[PDB]
């Protein structure tokens, strides 16, 4: 396994947040586990706006292929930033660095949320689980890879709420080779079985890369 | 079992100029599998013939065990049409409607093209791409007769670059959705690919499509 | 001053087939056009307000130095509009404009598809009680091409704001008027509809005002 | 006047960047200025860019309306946050947040910048000017204002840059009822002069809102 330690601080319209955690993963599983607690608080929106926030790192890749996530430790890294549209409006904006130990990656990841409306579901107990995602990953030359997802989550109602989510992953060194001369899309399935509280938080996801199913 | 007759008839405009394509294949539906070739009726193309290849039948892809093909389901009770809209990364848009028609062991797409906005300096009136890439589309029902669907979908240029566009559709259906489909925990995933052999007046595709929960 | 107007307006609003005629008359030196129209398939199965603005930019005030493109390309083989609309409940409107000219009449014909607004839709409720003012950013895409783009919205009846975002592509047969492509900048147009509508029988009066600067 | 101090914050494409400086201005007259410094060396993108990141306090509104904005100084105040996202697929991510004193606003703005290709427009020297926009304004609610508007830049050639921002205007008390009880949208049309190198930034702005332009 690799240690994981993170620490996640933002606003949610306005509202100030902190959640510090940590657990464990296992890339060659494209297995991780991290647990959280809120350290201001119950939280004042659902915490399943956070279990996508809660290390890419922890995927699986084809044969063939190495996980440039992975790959990026011994060679400078990389920083993710999403921008998330919510169907309601509402934004968020995520940057998440890392760094890392023998054995172990921190994650410090800052969050800005801004105009959910008043009625939005997120401040509800509507939600019920985060969905499983599939992400379209291509290369921008040989620093660059950007990312673009659908994700929803249930409802108890049945019906799902749903967002887009953009993203720009800047390595420092150049993304390894087997994910620059591919020359189409890699594909990155995620899910999260997720237990929740609005001031404890946990995560184990699963990560699985793939060029076909 | 086996392998159902396809005709297909494209019309439309792009940047103002019509079209017209008209042709077609057969496709396995166990397999996942169909072929289309068409032949411009108007003249050449003014813009590049895989701008048409994922216009050129949901109805062929494979789904896993447990679930039914939505599309195929339909075929045999009121069926189903669907609306995309494209938005390309230099600014040009194309609106596509699907409509079928069901014959014994045969299908017939008609659909219509407006693709506006394309700038003259767009890759599309290029010779620069040279193939359209897999995608997975994320599909989840809306209510009981429609499914929304979202996809990034990239083409690979000569050069080694890519073009880009995001797709988001919108299938509505006469009946209900096969309860498979409206009874599954979240999104089903559709994975797409195509195998183009094109001129600008003479195209053809083999097209793979596998839906899948989880790969 | 006054040219005569003659619109129909054909489309589908997922998958419902709706047909209205009609006309009115306008005067583009006040900025003013009116228009009254009918449905030929009895009540509509949305708003009617959804329809107000797809009931002519000739009929817009263009500032001093400036002539109104619109008005300007009906003697040099005119211009089409495709609008691309996009609801905030995920519904979408593409909007075609086509038009015919005669000495004193522009002549309308106009095709909607809109797709993808849920059954829960403000649009199958009586809520919207009118469409509000707008502003659009207009600038050319090269000597024959406008883009525009703005936002708009109606009122609710309980106080809110039902919203949606509109990508324009109006492309010209001639070069667009030297004073709009010699301008670099964009022009602004302000529009606003007033409407007094049945379920049955549509009619606006519209007011466009075009400017660099607001006095 | 009222004078204005300002700073910017943020990172474009990862790299850091920060500019201090300030100006002055006129809120009946709908004008104000702002003159800026980089504290790290030459900017690695056009300061073009950041313009429209360098108070919607100055902005004339007509009558019968009250600047909603300059309204907000006294009772608690607004933040502003816009996501701008321009055609080559850049998106800038701006927060705005200002403190007040006698005869002072102080801005305070984080800027992040990521997704611009190497190709960009902003790595050039091509833009020559910002260009004027018209940005729609209405409540969601008593306390909250959504924007939006288009924005191009002309280039050297003759060609236009563009990018759509979406703004959302948080206002700690309500917003004032002139606005609040419009029924319909008020309209912001604003324009820019710029003398800008890659160290010394510098507009003079003008903001006029209207219901209707005449």
């Amino acid at each position: 396994a690799m240690e994981i330690e993170c620490r996640i601080t933002g606003t949610l319209n306005g509202v100030e947040f902190e959640l510090v955690g940590g657990g464990e993963g296992t890339p060659e599983q494209g297995r991780m586990t991290n647990k959280m607690k809120s350290t201001k608080g119950a939280l004042t929106f659902s915490p399943y706006l956070l279990s996508h926030v809660m290390f890419y790192h922890f995927g699986t890749y084809p044969s063939g292929y190495e996980n440039p996530f992975l790959h990026a430790i011994n060679n400078g890294g990389y920083t993710n930033t999403r921008i998330e549209k919510y169907e309601d409006g509402g934004v968020l904006h995520v940057s998440f660095s890392y760094r890392y130990e023998a054995g172990r990656v921190i994650g410090d990841f800052k969050v800005m949320g801004t105009g959910f409306p008043e009625d939005s579901v997120i401040f509800t107990d509507k939600i019920i689980r985060s969905n499983a995602t599939v992400e379209h990953l291509h290369p921008m030359g040989d620093n660059d890879l950007d990312g673009s997802f659908t994700r929803t989550f249930s409802l108890r109602d049945g019906g799902y709420y749903s967002s887009v989510v953009d993203s720009h992953m800047h390595f420092k060194s150049a993304i390894h080779p087997s994910i620059l001369q591919n020359g189409g899309p890699m594909f990155a399935f995620r899910r999260v079985e997720e237990d929740h509280s609005n001031t404890e938080l946990g995560i184990v996801e699963y990560q699985h890369a793939f060029k076909t199913p």
